[PDB]
């Protein structure tokens, strides 16, 4: 059937959506399809085709108060790595407290971890029941459920700036050095590439 309100989305509601690129982009929600449990939404983007897509590939365009996300939360965050900015998919690992500088972190499908506000966090719909599953990536996916159903029983290696440790990169272990140590987050510099990665302090991507 063809619908006109579902839940609390309704047509013509500005959202946004997630295109082939896997970057989020501003759309409008033109129709809401049923065939027989399973749920498409119609969207049309601002400079864009249109896509139909899955409760999980739209995203309200609004930042939700702080007691709507939670550890596992399916979110679409403001992706910056220094190199490349982005609306990227991800699952909030942390919310606001005084070890993160009150920062919520987030997992990003790629697996990349990121510190962003508030204001850098928009809800996805219709997330799955284990929010995870939409994760393409089956090590990236696996680690995050671990980590969302474990939490707040979270193993971390304990680094300091100077101390040398092996990092993973393409496969292979790599001579590294911590730079920086930012809450649950280090800045690892490979010391023969000379070129620094932000990386999970619980990541396996670390030797220790």
């Amino acid at each position: 059937e063809n619908l006109y309100f579902q839940g609390d989305l309704i047509v013509s509601m500005r959202i946004l959506g997630k295109k082939r690129t896997k970057t989020w982009h501003k759309g409008t929600l033109i129709a809401i399809q049923t065939v027989g449990p399973g749920k498409k939404y119609k969207v049309k983007f601002d400079n864009k085709g249109k896509s139909l897509l899955s409760g999980n590939h739209i995203a309200y365009d609004y930042h939700p108060p702080a007691d709507k996300l939670y550890v596992g939360s399916r979110v679409v965050a403001k992706y910056k790595d220094g190199n490349q900015v982005w609306l990227y998919a991800g699952i909030v690992a942390e919310t606001p407290n005084v070890k993160n500088k009150l920062r919520f972190l987030i997992f990003f499908d790629d697996g990349y971890a990121s510190y962003v506000t508030q204001s850098e966090l928009y809800p996805i719909c219709r997330p799955l029941k284990k929010t995870w599953e939409d994760i393409e990536d089956i090590s990236c996916r696996d680690f995050i459920e671990e980590y969302v159903t474990a939490y707040p029983n979270r193993p971390m290696v304990l680094l300091k700036s100077g101390q040398l440790i092996k990092t993973e990169w393409e496969g292979t272990w790599w001579k590294s050095r911590v730079e920086e140590v930012d809450g649950s987050l280090v800045r690892i510099l490979f010391l023969d590439d000379k070129r620094c990665e932000w990386i999970y302090r619980g990541s396996t991507r670390l030797e220790p």
